[PDB]
RNA sequence: CCAUAC
């Protein structure tokens, strides 16, 4: 099961890949988790002159998230002393004066905000991006980085890659299984819509859609949404891989607890709003907002569930009357009339109202023959009233700044929202300890399931990081170390492009692409045979036997077949080979 | 006649 890594030879083919994709920047490399981790695995162990910069930096980040004001008051001293003051009068500094004056200025007044050293954070990165970044690029700990990313892009998934346990869902097309990823051992809720059932109801729209919606919501580290991680399809199954949630739903917990207290409920409201916020940023409307659509985890913090009835409005406002009938806004319910975030803000009010009550807001029967009961603080009233205005520009989260308007409410007069985002606040409730034969898969219709699958770089790197990564670095470090002394390039000096591994009429060979020729050799030899660029004509990729491979046509006449180990390899091979002969022929 | 990790 364990994810074995590729060889260090990969570097050439991969670096050629990544450079064209401009991912050889401090920015993207640092912004990636595994790139960061390998950066600190690098400098803290290896290069000496950069060690402190990261130590300082790391300590800044550790600092930022101290809960109480006094824990920062203590720590602020620690850092200035050790990292700033100790290396100040010892000269170890290419920093500025003002940096410290602004720092010391705030330091002086006994005031310790979290975004304090942010100036230093910024000016730090400049010193790293320059010389140090170059030295990093050329390393075992970069050679390592490419090997991982190679995996990233060669992660394609099957039913074997998951060890399915239980079933906890049935509806529409798919069910909600629970599972463990074999690769690592990570816990995922698997939602498997069935293509046949998707075809009968003509709900292909909604299945494809859901992926998109999943795929846009899930980037950006958000805790209050059930986020996808991978998509993959079988011959007859559409799979979404989603964050597992154990503490039932709010409809069930609303039953056991009965009605909720205000201060209790306030917790959930907030959680949700931040989730909601993330969607309105990416122009999504949930429309469906409801206790049942809000799940919990073993701790007691919530997420939003079935994106399904969600829609992108960035480029075209929808006019459909979609949603759970109990929380559909005035705007939604109309022929040929459109809506946006509003709906979510409306549903929320109804939802919150229902948490503290259970009673029903809106239903159509009124005329002859929202008004609220007398169990509310005016602060609570103020909120709901504003959220549940019958009119569009009248309500909250609308005329202005969206989720910010909501946040400002005096019901949250005593509530920090950055702390909520970390989930430092105490959970109010901890959980308890728990047909279609006559259809045919038309391969004509399968063609709109091309690029259904998507691995999410953020979530995979995280997943990997937070389990194997470190132990699997020692694995290949061992393997690599135990094979170097077993043995003991032809590249540098002359003008080379690339080098890597492939096969022919199957025999594994190490190749070396020049501007004019292409050499190869067995792993105890010199350049066996060759192939000039002046004599290649047609370079296509005939991906036969369900395996991406390359077709080369020669001026001689005979065709020539090359299979690659990973896709990233083939793609970067294809490209640089075409580039070689087309100019070489001129 | 829809929903369904309700
Ligand atoms: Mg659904």
């Amino acid at each position: 099961k364990k994810i074995l890594l590729p060889e260090p030879s990969i570097r050439s083919v991969m670096q050629k890949y990544l450079e064209d994709r401009g991912e050889v920047t401090f920015e993207k490399i640092f912004s990636q988790k595994l790139g960061y981790l390998l950066f600190r695995d690098f400098c803290l162990k290896h290069l000496e002159e950069a060690k402190p910069l990261v130590e300082f930096y790391e300590e800044i980040k550790k600092y930022e998230k101290l809960e109480t004001e006094e824990e920062r008051l203590v720590c602020s001293r620690e850092i200035f002393d050790t990292y700033i003051m100790k290396e100040l009068l010892a000269c170890s500094h290419p920093f500025s004066k003002s940096a410290i004056e602004h720092v010391q200025g705030h330091l002086v007044k006994k005031q310790v905000p979290p975004d304090l050293f942010q100036p230093y954070i910024e000016e730090i990165c400049q010193n790293l991006r320059g010389d140090v970044f170059q030295k990093f690029i050329e390393s075992d700990k970069f050679t390592r980085f490419c090997q991982w990313k190679n995996v990233e892009l060669n992660i394609h998934l099957t039913m074997n890659d998951f060890s399915v346990h239980r079933i906890i869902g049935r509806g529409g097309f798919g069910e909600v299984y629970g599972c463990r990823k074999a690769d690592t051992g990570k816990m995922y809720a698997m939602k498997c819509l069935d293509k046949k059932r998707i075809k009968m109801k003509q709900g292909e729209t909604l299945a494809l859609n859901e992926r998109i919606m999943l795929s846009l919501v899930s980037t950006g580290d958000c805790p209050f949404i059930v986020c996808m991680s991978y998509a993959f399809h079988t011959p007859d199954k559409l799979s979404f891989i989603l964050d597992l949630m154990n503490g039932g739903d709010l409809h069930y917990h609303l039953s056991q607890h009965g009605v909720f207290s205000e201060a209790d409920m306030r917790f959930y409201a907030a959680e949700i709003i931040l989730g909601l916020e993330h969607m309105h940023n990416r122009f999504v409307v949930y429309r469906d907002l409801k206790p049942a659509n809000i799940l919990l985890d073993e701790h007691g913090h919530v997420r939003i569930s079935d994106l399904g009835l969600a829609c992108d409005f960035s480029k075209k406002k929808p006019h459909a009357s979609v949603g759970t009938h109990g929380y559909m806004a005035p705007e939604v319910l109309q022929k040929g009339v459109a809506y946006d975030s509003s709906a979510d803000w409306f549903s929320l009010g109804c939802m919150l109202f229902k948490l503290l009550r259970g009673h029903s807001p809106f239903r159509q029967h009124k005329t002859k023959d929202v008004e609220l009961p007398d169990s509310f603080s005016p602060e609570l009233r103020s909120l709901l009233e504003g959220l549940l205005q019958r009119d569009v520009n009248r309500r909250l989260g609308c005329l202005g700044r969206g989720a910010q308007e909501v946040k400002e409410s005096p019901f949250f007069r005593s509530l920090d929202w950055q702390m909520v985002f970390l989930q430092k606040y105490p959970p109010p409730l901890i959980p308890p300890r728990g047909d279609t034969k006559g259809i045919k898969l038309l391969d004509s219709d399968q063609e709109l399931y091309r690029n259904f699958p998507l691995t999410i770089s953020e979530r995979w790197q995280q997943e990997v990081a937070e389990t194997v990564f470190d132990t699997i670095n020692a694995e290949t470090d061992r393997l690599e170390a135990r094979k170097k002394t077993k043995n003991k390039d032809y590249a540098l000096g002359k003008d080379c492009i690339m080098h890597g591994y492939m096969s022919k009429m199957w025999q594994r060979r190490y190749f070396y692409l020049f501007p004019n020729r292409l050499e190869w050799r067995g792993e105890g030899e010199a350049p066996q045979s060759l192939l000039t660029m002046e004599e290649i004509q047609s370079v296509e990729e005939t991906q036969i036997k369900e395996r991406k491979c390359l077709l080369l046509k020669i001026r001689g006449g005979k065709q020539f077949v090359l299979q690659c180990d990973s896709d990233p390899e083939l793609v970067q091979w294809k490209k640089e080979l075409r580039d070689a002969y087309r100019e070489a022929q001129q």
